[PDB]
């Protein structure tokens, strides 16, 4: 089965603002996760053909990967910080109801979790 259409990552019609948390989500959260040896199954979208998952879309329909997070952020798709964490874990509930709890692709999000939550507690506040 089909992909479907990946989550936009570019709309002129959202208002967009540049604000010192969203900074912080670029440079330190999705930088920290992304160079992570376990980054490699959500930095895109997953690929149900590839990965031959012909259920992946059937199941899950909110899909986000770190690729599409990676270029809101670069792209200035956002309007606060708290859509870019609700994006990221999207990407982490997703891979936990999709996967069985065995998978190593569950221990993987589990540790990019780890660090992202460490991450979030820190979140600069807002300037």
């Amino acid at each position: 089965s089909m992909n479907p259409p990946p989550p936009e990552t570019s709309n002129p019609n959202k208002p967009k603002r540049q604000t010192n948390q969203l900074q912080y989500l670029l440079r330190v959260v999705l930088k920290t996760l992304w160079k992570h040896q376990f980054a490699w199954p959500f930095q895109q979208p997953v690929d149900a053909v590839k990965l031959n998952l012909p259920d992946y879309y059937k199941i899950i329909k909110t899909p986000m990967d770190m690729g599409t997070i990676k270029k809101r952020l670069e792209n200035n798709y956002y309007w606060n910080a708290q859509e870019c964490i609700q994006d990221f874990n999207t990407m982490f509930t997703n891979c936990y109801i999709y996967n069985k709890p065995g998978d190593d692709i569950v221990l993987m999000a589990e540790a990019l979790e780890k660090l992202f939550l460490q991450k979030i507690n820190e979140l600069p506040t807002e300037e």
